[PDB]
């Protein structure tokens, strides 16, 4: 029932859903061994798309041949994860777990960005993630308790979305919801959230913590550009 | 080296260990498999005892038989694991984990509390919390970065200190850093922190999220004994 309470339904329609342009499909990615929070990702996403006519969804089993051939497509290499796609065209913006906590609002802000196709990010910095011909992977690692986490992970996807819209679609922006992957967690350290760790052709380049303004956020993804 | 900085020795020495009064001794146990952060938990404690001579500690292997033989008297399940003690008597003040982030002032106010033999908790609260003689354990699930966790561990510790002090000696306030134990924290499905976790003679009895102010807190807890 209420993952979703009716009077969060009557929020969730006014104030994001009613800003929606184009259709927006959500891919979730799950998997039977190691899903503890897979079904309450799964009835979110099914609540979420009953809200309005320009949302719908895709539940994928990663364990099977065709789940396997699908994630690849979207670059997917985990479950779960879910990726907000326009019309099933990818947009980089990924959510590795559950969107809980205040990442629920990132999650519907990020719905509606992909759906109008553009973001809020200032002119200057519009251009040069425009400009990015290098393939990106941007981890952001994350706790449900942690009040400036939304800010780092939006900050990584709206820069997902520029790339994408440039004609570039080079950039990975990836919230990872670290208590439901421990070990990946464990791999970079991470215990002061949010937790960014930025990869070039699949190396790592850069890793910091803390929420960065847009400015000095950009700086550090240019500088591991060099 | 600096795990803590001068400028931080100095501010710990006066605004904390100068309210010292009985010498305290940091009980710390490690092992080899699994443990992440145990060198750094190892050298916070002796970097600590250096600056007063009111505050010592000792290491223990929890893989020995040894280890295991003062872990079983120290009522200590799993390791890291860190007990708060009073020359080696018991108060029921444990760290499972880490005291990072803004843990690491309510470690520091621990060790004050358990040297001072005494707690600021209210009249109400200290008399009921010592009259209470059956086994309580309280687990305080946390991540690093979360505002109101400390005041949390704060209570479940005070709460520990009062109960020995009376003479009972029952209550176990127990702070678990969730990254470091994956699969404890999985066990109480938690997510949104702090949650606490109320048990009585080992069985569950009461489970909340939120730091609740003292009363309520209180409330929990004398609900749970029934
Ligand atoms: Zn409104
Ligand atoms: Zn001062």
């Amino acid at each position: 029932m209420g993952l979703i309470s009716d009077a969060d339904k009557k929020v969730i329609k006014e104030e994001f859903f009613s800003k929606m342009v184009n259709p927006v499909k959500l891919i979730v990615f799950v998997r039977k061994d190691h899903c503890q929070y897979c079904d309450q990702l799964k009835q979110l996403v099914q609540e979420l798309s009953e809200l309005t006519d320009k949302l719908s969804y895709e539940i994928v089993d990663f364990d099977t041949p065709e789940g396997k051939e699908l994630a690849k497509r979207y670059r997917i290499d985990r479950a779960p994860a879910t990726t907000i796609t326009q019309d099933g065209k990818d947009f980089g913006v990924r959510y590795f777990g559950l969107p809980a906590g205040h990442e629920f609002a990132a999650f519907l802000e990020d719905i509606v960005d992909v759906s109008r196709e553009e973001t809020n990010l200032m002119d200057e910095t519009k251009q040069a993630i425009r400009n990015i011909d290098q393939d990106v992977r941007i981890l952001v690692f994350v706790t449900p308790t942690c009040p400036y986490c939304p800010l780092a992970v939006r900050m990584a996807h709206k820069f997902a979305i520029e790339n994408t819209k440039a004609g570039k679609g080079k950039i990975l922006g990836d919230m990872v919801e670290a208590i439901e992957y421990p070990e990946w967690a464990d791999q970079y350290n991470v215990m002061a959230v949010p937790k960014i760790v930025i990869q070039v052709n699949g190396e790592d380049r850069v890793e910091f913590e803390g929420a960065y303004p847009e400015k000095m956020f950009l700086e550090k993804l240019l500088s591991a550009l060099s």
